[PDB]
């Protein structure tokens, strides 16, 4: 059994701007990064933790609104100050509007995703799935992009000739579920590149028996490394039916700008929250 | 003090399937351990006699040269109310639908078919109910209110009084950017108010307490759902495919909403998760 987060603890001089840098369910993952020295901190914050900013790590910027929290953390990506970005406890729209304006140097021509790593009991290694919670109803154009992002993050976190799934229902591909249509053009476009299988129901892509069963041998069959969800949500069901009912450790980032942005759950746990600000240091170096 | 559906003393009947293509042993397997548990009585359409089935007083072997014939005898002794279930053999499942789905056949009234399949998995404390997984692709407002329906049917027949149910989607307001919210939304809507039935809601939310809490949903039902209504096909069919391959879950399923219980599985589901769809369709019989 292969794990993306072993018990090779992470650390790093990385520094993470923290836009709104507030209540406990965002300090508490800080604290847990400290414990570990995964990195430094720049907090962005209407009231300073005194006992958490008498660190050397932790450098506090007092902001008085929400605006001003995002505004902050944005400059400090902009001027390179800042390596990983991640927001606080403001609303995503406040934050997201800076990262799409291009003067601020984090965003691309490439579109935006979100992406998960799990740590499965019951698979062999670690898998990658995208998009659980960004890209609402992509068609094929944005399904690519989804693809490339994932494949990105495949070489920066050191996954090898990763097997790509398009994953949806059936396998056959048929004008009645649409999603077929888009996954048959993805693997059109990438096929003749990279390892690129689809549309393949979830169990064809984890399972090599299952696949058998269904009269697939595809070598890739199986042992899927990236699965591209077919709509936003079944890529929010897939990912939350691996935490709450497979035990799954799980760390997930915003990528495909010019640095990895952490945008956590209000619920996410301690644990797999720290997970997301590890996956992106992993990202950056 | 964990609830299970599937029950440690296997589950027993007189109850008669017609079976709709008995050949090959991906159909046959499935046939051999309900027999052996005495799970109910065999009507079996198809080609090859199999000896070692038909030596048993509970099954009745009747030739049949084609798919046609197959699905065409076993519908025929569903309205003729000598079979109690059908089941899908080894035709494709086209073949049977086509039959089962005009009015003029007998078997169904103006009511939407739905699959619905039913968990026992180990990380949740009761069983779990979902649909449509494999059935309808893209069910709107008209179409997820009928799924509900049958879902509430189901519920109902196997003991569950007052289910709570969710309409699962990404997140747990509505919002034009996401039509499976608003759907959602209006499927709730049109539902009596002694229903428990809410929405939409992210999974999270709907099968954890705790997460529902943390995200400051209070609500009684929240963390407590016993059904959940998928937004789209791959949304059911993924949660179905990852409870059994990632969370050992035992699944039984149906289809449901025609005047008997049709099994229709797949040609990859474990013998044990055939078997527990045979049993869930001798339970809604009952
Ligand atoms: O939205 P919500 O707050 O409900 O997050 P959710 O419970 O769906 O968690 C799912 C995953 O998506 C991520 N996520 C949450 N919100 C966002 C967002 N606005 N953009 C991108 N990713 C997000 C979380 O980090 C989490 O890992
Ligand atoms: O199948 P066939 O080859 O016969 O084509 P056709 O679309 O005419 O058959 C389907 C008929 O049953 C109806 N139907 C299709 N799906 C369903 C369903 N899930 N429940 C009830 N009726 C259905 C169609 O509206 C149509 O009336």
């Amino acid at each position: 059994k292969s794990r993306f987060f072993s018990d090779v603890a992470e650390t790093s001089s990385f520094v993470f701007a923290v836009a709104g840098a507030d209540d406990e369910v965002v300090l508490e993952t800080i604290r847990l990064a400290l414990k570990q020295k995964l990195g430094k901190f720049l907090l962005f914050g209407k009231k300073e933790d005194k006992t958490l900013t008498a660190n050397e790590s932790v450098t506090w910027i007092q902001t008085d609104t929400a605006e001003a929290a995002a505004q902050g953390a944005i400059l400090a990506v902009k001027n390179k100050e800042a390596d990983i970005l991640v927001k606080g406890f403001i609303p995503t729209a406040t934050l997201m509007h800076h990262v799409l304006k291009k003067e601020n140097g984090l965003r691309t021509d490439q579109l935006l995703s979100q992406i998960a790593i799990f740590d499965i009991p019951t698979y062999h290694k670690p898998l990658l799935i995208t998009d659980c919670a960004m890209n609402v109803a992509p068609k094929t154009k944005e399904k690519i992009a989804i693809t490339e992002n994932a494949l990105a993050v495949a070489h920066q976190i050191g996954i090898t000739n990763p097997k790509i799934a398009l994953l949806s229902a059936v396998e056959e591909v048929t004008a009645k579920m649409p999603s077929t249509l888009e996954a048959q053009e993805v693997v059109q476009h990438f096929g003749n590149q990279i390892s690129v299988s689809g549309p393949l129901a979830l169990d064809v892509a984890i399972s090599k028996e299952a696949a058998l069963h269904k009269g697939i041998t595809d070598s890739s069959a199986g042992e899927a490394d990236i699965l591209i969800a077919p709509n936003i949500e079944t890529g929010n069901a897939l990912y939350k039916s691996l935490v709450y009912f497979a035990g799954a450790k799980v760390g997930s980032a915003v990528v495909g700008a010019k640095v990895p942005i952490v945008i956590s759950s209000r619920n996410d746990s301690p644990e797999n929250k720290l997970a997301s600000f590890i996956l992106t240091v992993r990202l950056v170096e």
